[PDB]
């Protein structure tokens, strides 16, 4: 993430932490205590999910850590072009819910009116290194005809474009799966966008979650 600042402590309970090979890969949100949401690009071999962290570097008390038993992408995944890009992750073991360790409830409705909208991640910062305590920033959602005109012919339907115009806070390399979160809500997850990374003119593109609420009902059910 850059621009942006560490976030405070007991904030981010949603928040996973995805590794492969025992290096940090992706982010991830937890949605029921056996599923976790990522963006299906984040697959990757034998993957490891940490929930109730805050430092990287640092061993926590609040920490939680398990296997994938199973990993579901979207039947529509186009790699190429990122379309449809979401991932369900089932836990090997059922996260123990505390303070630090919470499900975020998703959008339903993509017709929903205007809210605070924030993301965060332990992704690549402004000076190029990767942070121990995990970032956090405001941002506001992009009008879909200023993000086609940003990216002509590339945005579907089941994206959304959000940035900051002031300072050009942006999720970066390391943050993909990540949440975007609109009043205490599942919005969007990290998909893709401007590398260099920044914000102020081609805003960062997420993953619709209001789109595939069925999809998730389904396989959750299954
Ligand atoms: N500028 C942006 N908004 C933005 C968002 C996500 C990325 N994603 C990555 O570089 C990927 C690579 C593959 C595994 N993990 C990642 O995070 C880039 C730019």
């Amino acid at each position: 993430l850059v621009h942006g600042g560490p976030c405070d402590k007991t904030s981010h309970p949603y928040q996973a932490a995805l590794y492969t090979s025992g290096h940090l890969l992706c982010g991830g949100v937890l949605i029921h205590p056996l599923w976790v949401l990522t963006a299906a690009h984040c697959k990757k071999p034998n993957l490891q999910v940490f929930l109730g962290k805050h430092n990287l570097g640092q061993q926590e008390s609040s920490q939680e850590q398990s296997s994938v038993v199973r990993a579901v992408i979207h039947p529509d995944y186009d790699a190429a072009s990122h379309d449809q890009d979401i991932m369900l992750l089932r836990l090997a073991r059922p996260a123990k819910l505390s303070e630090l360790i919470q499900p975020l409830p998703l959008e339903r409705d993509c017709s929903a009116q205007t809210t605070s909208c924030h993301i965060l991640g332990w992704g690549k910062t402004a000076d190029g290194d990767f942070p121990d305590t995990i970032q956090c920033a405001y941002i506001h959602l992009v009008s879909r005809e200023e993000c086609e005109h940003a990216y002509p012919g590339q945005i579907t339907q089941n994206m959304l474009c959000a940035g900051d115009e002031k300072y050009g806070k942006d999720s970066c390399q390391g943050d993909s799966g990540g949440p975007l979160v609109c009043g205490d809500h599942l919005r969007g997850l990290v998909s893709w966008g401007n590398i260099p990374c920044g914000s102020k003119e081609k805003p960062g593109v997420y993953t619709n979650v209001c789109r595939y609420t069925n999809w998730i009902q389904k396989t959750i059910q299954a």
